[PDB]
DNA sequence: GGGCGGCCCG
DNA sequence: CGGGCCGCCC
């Protein structure tokens, strides 16, 4: 019951981290979504800062007239190889295919991966979400839109791994995939703030609680910290930089572990618990990796 | 063929 | 870490 540990023995049967990214790693195709031109993505509202999260926090419904080539965005948050801006729409799953991987499951080489993103909830007027998908699959995705009502931002993500022979790599029953659900920060208070969350695990997936994590399943079904761990106003006294960093000893404060006996699938998003007037509560960075913040 | 892996080279 | 060319395999 010690902190940073799961109460079930966990093995990193799958490896999907910085070590799997090669010289050849990139997004080779994005299918099923309207592209957002980089010149449109890069504009911000009057008086806004110029960061990727602010650029995500605008309603781009009907402003997605790009193609694969001109959707390419350069932003340091994306890594040195950039990424692609895409509009997510209800019922229109977007398949991002990564090639040139050197990942591995039980020594079985994983060279390709398909990340399929499907809008589930959006608080903008258009009901759409904006996405930038990084060419680095460990940086993965930035999602957001403008907030006009109290609705969650929510996106479902299904991941399929492929070996060199093009066949899907799925787990042995006794050797589940383990993947990190990290950086689930929260500023929620009695009436303000927001939390990033994961939820809606796929069949044969399960969330595993990390001892000492503030992230647990709430009665609304989602996994988040229901109290502020970002600004120091909650009973834990925690601020974001007290735990939210890659490699931080206490990063498990905002993390869980996903375990999958089958194809990986789950949703992630942001919740204000129904409040419409919470600032900077509609854009997030969701990174997928096996960098478990647990032992 | 086109996409994608595994090569080479440098 | 770029680029090409030669595999093979959707
Ligand atoms: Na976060």
């Amino acid at each position: 019951n010690e902190n940073s540990y799961v109460n079930e023995a966990i093995s990193k049967n799958l490896v999907f981290d910085q070590s799997v990214v090669t010289k050849d790693t990139k997004i080779s195709s994005i299918k099923g979504g309207k592209f957002i031109k980089a010149t449109d993505f890069n504009k911000v509202n009057a008086g806004d800062s110029k960061d990727i999260f602010t650029k995500l926090r605008k309603d781009m419904g009907g402003k997605a007239t790009g193609n694969f080539q001109n959707s390419f965005v350069k932003e340091a948050n994306l890594g040195s190889n950039g990424g692609y801006a895409v509009l997510l729409e209800k019922n229109k799953p977007v398949t991002v295919t990564y090639t040139g991987l050197n990942a591995s499951y039980l020594g079985r080489k994983i060279t390709k991966a398909e990340f399929v993103y499907e809008l589930q909830s959006s608080p903008s007027q258009s009901g759409t979400l904006n996405a930038v998908f990084s060419n680095d699959p460990i940086i993965t995705a930035f999602i957001g839109t403008n907030r006009v009502n109290g609705k969650d931002v929510k996106t479902r993500l299904t991941i399929k791994f492929f070996d060199a022979s093009g066949k899907e790599v799925l787990p042995d029953k006794d050797s589940p995939f383990a993947y990190a659900l990290s950086s689930l920060n929260s500023s929620l208070t009695n009436k303000g703030g927001h939390a990033e969350f994961v939820s809606d695990f796929g069949a044969n997936n399960a969330f595993k609680y990390i001892n000492g994590s503030y992230v647990k399943k709430q009665a609304d079904g989602k996994f988040y910290s229901p109290e502020d761990i970002d600004y120091g106003t909650g009973p834990s006294g925690l601020k974001n930089s007290d735990w939210d960093a890659v490699g931080h000893k206490n990063a498990y404060f905002g993390s869980g572990v996903g375990l999958a006996n089958g194809r990986i699938s789950f949703s992630f998003g942001m919740t204000t618990k129904g409040k419409s007037n919470v600032p900077v509560s509609s854009a997030q960075w969701f990174a997928f990796s096996t960098n478990l913040n647990a032992q």
